[PDB]
């Protein structure tokens, strides 16, 4: 396997952000069974973990996102849950969960047609910022 990260002398992060957008190439999408993130992401996800644990001075901020499709009310603890099932993964690599937050905002800004379960697909997702 791998072996755990060398003993860091400078400051471990200037802006983790730059570090986790990349690995993740854009936002967590959604699938399958509905209340979980598709294959392929948790293998993005793997990646972003070890970001984490390179850099154990920072917490991150996972925000849920959904469509406006449902009502707003139950979108924002879907959102939440959706988001939580990120922060969850995290910790099963080893990230610690306490600094990790989870926000649900349901529906508030979408970026793709609604007219079309493929956009929709794009207004669920998840985000994770450095905090």
């Amino acid at each position: 396997g791998q072996a755990p990260p060398g003993p860091p002398a400078s400051g471990p992060c200037a802006d983790l952000q730059s570090a986790i957008n990349a690995v993740t190439g854009g936002p967590i999408a959604f699938g399958n069974d509905g209340a979980s993130l598709i294959p392929a992401a948790y293998e993005i996800l793997n990646r972003v973990a070890d970001k984490l644990k390179a850099c154990p001075d920072a917490r991150v901020t996972i925000n849920g996102y959904t469509d406006n499709t449902g009502s707003e009310g139950i979108n924002i603890p879907l959102s939440a849950q959706r988001a939580k099932i990120v922060a969850d993964y995290l910790v099963a690599r080893g990230v610690a969960g306490d600094h990790i937050a989870t926000v649900g905002l349901g529906s508030v800004n979408p970026i793709a047609s609604n007219a079309t379960p493929e956009g929709r697909a794009k207004n669920r997702r998840v985000e994770i910022v450095v905090n």
